[PDB]
């Protein structure tokens, strides 16, 4: 029969990849979001992917006319009315644990509201906003320093997994539904947060200001900015100024210290740029003193360069190792899927210093991954006729 | 030593009454709120009470100068700075379970935020807003149809009890303190709710609209008003309009039915006036059909007249009994402390029908209570020379 995937980002791409891999006799169609103009970013363009993989792209209007189909929305942008289809085989993933957090900005509102957990829900599409009956859902805790970005990436991951787990049952029709409860049902509109005039209310407690700071931390979109300083995390102090909330107690290149309703807060200026630059050639000790939060070690720039990617490209071995010891993925990738091993290969080639590879292989470096173009490090070295290096790399298990 | 009670309402009055009763060698002073102009309302005027009981009223500025004193704030309206006293014996009751819900409108915000519980906290005054170290606190659950009024009255009650329980330890100095945690500390300002332009957001779920309706239900101040109809409670329906949230599906004299993000809602128009009038002379059956929520049976007008008070004054015996069966207090009082028994005495006198008293005594009618002037039903009948009726009433245990 036919399966129409309507949506965006790594959820739509990874679900579709799984279907291609796993489900043979299934005719795939794509419906893409209006603002998907084919550019990969922190998330892949589903439009680009579909064009490359010969998945036909159709309009939402075309989708209404397809009979013997199942329709699955994955972060789709247009309202879907069940009355416009011949069938009821119309499914959505919504990034919350429904019935809570229907609607918008689900990576922010749970954090703003100091929730202990969130989740992802697979449900039927009905006429209204995230209102249809629940087919499956999974919960997870929010971390103490969860940000909207870290939360969104959880969503992408769990939602991909829920879709894969349930898809055979969606296809067969062998699934159960439960109507959403009215109790603890909640919704937020597009008007609920104005991302283009974002204000942190400083006439609040230390905890409430830091929850806001974190709920608004999503580098690709923005960082919170206070007193003309971009902020990347902070901490609650033990001191309690008598000054009114919002008073700036201290401002320098490193941080802002503010008085609040209760405890003073220290808000760390963003120094990610300086952290990436340090990873070229500075020691772990140097970097450990530059950073004000270890969360900065996991950040990525617009290309997806992380600290480890910089350290690998530059052959900064002590930094690579130290990053791995702080829980950084030795097989990290940029936004094109290009891996640590590929960046390190370039350093090997440029430098002629092949001595560090074994160390990294022993830390779990994977030479066999492929980038978004489907090429491994081996494919590149072959294409470029770098046979000595290809052969040296090939000796490792 | 000296004890200064700074504040308002039945909490300040009842605490002070307990002290007068229980603590002999204690010199009392009062500081009253700027807007306490001596008028009893749903709460007693502490100013009136102090003048009548010869408790000297002093300014806050006078209070700073009293040495060998303890200072206790009970819903006081002016900021207290610990630096202005010779001593640290400065205590506050705050109507929340701190560190949550510092600041304003604590009868509303927990309801708006769908909390499962609230509480009351006794703590030291420090320079900031409800920030000082905790001496004691008690928690309680919020009812499913809790309103800001029912919540406030809980607060008054539990806070009076916490003060009475802890006062000897405050006086002796033999109490423990714990600093408030930063975690889960929250605050709301006067700006957080505009009671003079109160808007219910109807682009929300059924549950969220009803939480707002209830958080804004406090008859003495206001009822929520939608489409020019005063609302007193409502219910979530099983129907789900396709129309956009806020669409009025039905409007008549009884109710408004609205479409929401999820389930339709029925909002009951306020008919308290009609309920009081019915209690004069109509049957329980009649009233049971007039009411749309049994919460209406417990409501009071600006004098403190409840349904039972009306039924008693009018000798509506079946209604009195039926009210008691619905959990109404047979010893209910108006805002001057005047009891059901007093109102029923007037009906006895007016009518010459003494036959129903025994029935009420058997349901728990208390002839021995005193009003805010310190007079019982017996005192009134003696003053008015109604000796036959006095003597008839006197035969009951
Ligand atoms: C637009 C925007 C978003 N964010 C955060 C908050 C948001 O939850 C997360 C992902 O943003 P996104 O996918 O635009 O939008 P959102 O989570 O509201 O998703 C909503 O719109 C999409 C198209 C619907 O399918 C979805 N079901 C909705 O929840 O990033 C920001 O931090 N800054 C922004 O400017
Ligand atoms: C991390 C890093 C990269 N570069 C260069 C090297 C790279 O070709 C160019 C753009 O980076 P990119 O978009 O992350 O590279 P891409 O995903 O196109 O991958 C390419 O370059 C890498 C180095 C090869 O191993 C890989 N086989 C190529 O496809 O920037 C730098 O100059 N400095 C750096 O720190
Ligand atoms: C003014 C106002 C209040 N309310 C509700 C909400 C509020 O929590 C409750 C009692 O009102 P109130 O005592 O004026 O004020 P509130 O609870 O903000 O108390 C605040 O101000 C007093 C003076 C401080 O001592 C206290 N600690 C504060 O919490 O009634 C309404 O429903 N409508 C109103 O217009
Ligand atoms: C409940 C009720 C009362 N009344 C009258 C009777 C009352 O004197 C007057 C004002 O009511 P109130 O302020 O509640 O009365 P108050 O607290 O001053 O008490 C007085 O009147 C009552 C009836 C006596 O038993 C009591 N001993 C008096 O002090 O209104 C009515 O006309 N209709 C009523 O339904
Ligand atoms: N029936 C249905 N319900 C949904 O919740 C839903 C779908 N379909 N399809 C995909 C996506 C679409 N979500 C939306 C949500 C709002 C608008 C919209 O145009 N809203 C108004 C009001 C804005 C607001 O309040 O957010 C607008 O003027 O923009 C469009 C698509 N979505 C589930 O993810
Ligand atoms: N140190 C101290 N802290 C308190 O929280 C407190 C006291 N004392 N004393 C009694 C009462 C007084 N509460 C208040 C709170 C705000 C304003 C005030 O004037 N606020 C500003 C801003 C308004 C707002 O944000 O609420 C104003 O302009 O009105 C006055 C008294 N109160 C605890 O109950
Ligand atoms: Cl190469
Ligand atoms: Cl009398
Ligand atoms: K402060
Ligand atoms: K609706
Ligand atoms: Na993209
Ligand atoms: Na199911
Ligand atoms: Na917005
Ligand atoms: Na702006
Ligand atoms: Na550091
Ligand atoms: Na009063
Ligand atoms: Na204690
Ligand atoms: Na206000
Ligand atoms: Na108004
Ligand atoms: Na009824």
């Amino acid at each position: 029969m036919k399966l129409i995937i309507a949506g965006k980002n790594n959820i739509a791409v990874d679900v579709t990849k799984w279907i291609i891999k796993t489900i043979s006799d299934i005719e795939l169609y794509s419906v893409c979001n209006e603002n998907d103009h084919g550019n990969d970013s922190f998330q892949l363009s589903f439009k680009k992917f579909c064009i490359q993989f010969n998945i036909p792209i159709i309009s939402l209007e075309d989708a209404y006319h397809l009979e013997d189909a199942i329709f699955l929305s994955l972060e789709f942008d247009k309202i879907i009315h069940p009355s416009k289809f011949t069938h009821n085989r119309i499914f959505n993933i919504h990034f919350s644990y429904l019935p809570a957090y229907k609607g918008m900005y689900t990576s922010a509102w749970p954090i703003l509201n100091n929730e202990q957990e969130s989740g992802v829900t697979l449900h039927k599409i009905d006429h209204g906003i995230d209102t249809g009956a629940i087919i499956d859902q999974q919960k997870f805790p929010l971390d103490i320093e969860e940000t909207a970005k870290t939360l969104y990436l959880k969503y992408i991951k769990i939602g991909t997994e829920i879709v894969i787990k349930n898809l055979p049952a969606l296809i067969s029709g062998n699934y159960s539904i439960v109507e959403q409860s009215a109790i603890k049902s909640s919704y937020y509109s597009k008007k609920s947060i104005d991302y283009k005039n974002l204000m942190i209310d400083l006439n609040k407690t230390a905890h409430e200001i830091l929850q806001q700071i974190r709920a608004f931390t999503f580098r690709d979109y923005q960082l919170p900015r206070i007193d003309d300083i971009d902020i990347f995390h902070g901490e609650i102090l033990s001191s309690k100024s008598l000054s009114k909330p919002g008073t700036i107690l201290e401002k320098n290149n490193y941080h802002l210290i503010l008085s609040t309703i209760d405890y003073d807060i220290k808000l760390y200026s963003d120094n990610f740029d300086e952290i990436l630059t340090a990873c070229e050639d500075k020691s772990p000790e140097f970097i450990s003193k530059l950073l004000k939060t270890e969360n900065i070690l996991f950040e990525k720039n617009h290309l997806g360069w992380s600290p480890i990617i910089i350290a690998a490209y530059h052959g900064n071995m002590d930094v690579i190792e130290w990053l791995v010891s702080k829980g950084v993925n030795i097989n990290d990738r940029n936004y094109k899927g290009t891996t640590v091993a590929m960046y390190f290969k370039d350093y090997m080639l440029r430098s002629g210093n092949y001595t560090g590879l074994e160390n990294l292989i022993n830390l779990g470096l994977d030479l066999f991954l492929k980038d978004n173009e489907g090429l491994s490090v081996f494919d590149y070295m072959r294409k470029n006729k770098n046979i000595e290096l290809f052969n040296f790399m090939s000796t490792f298990n």
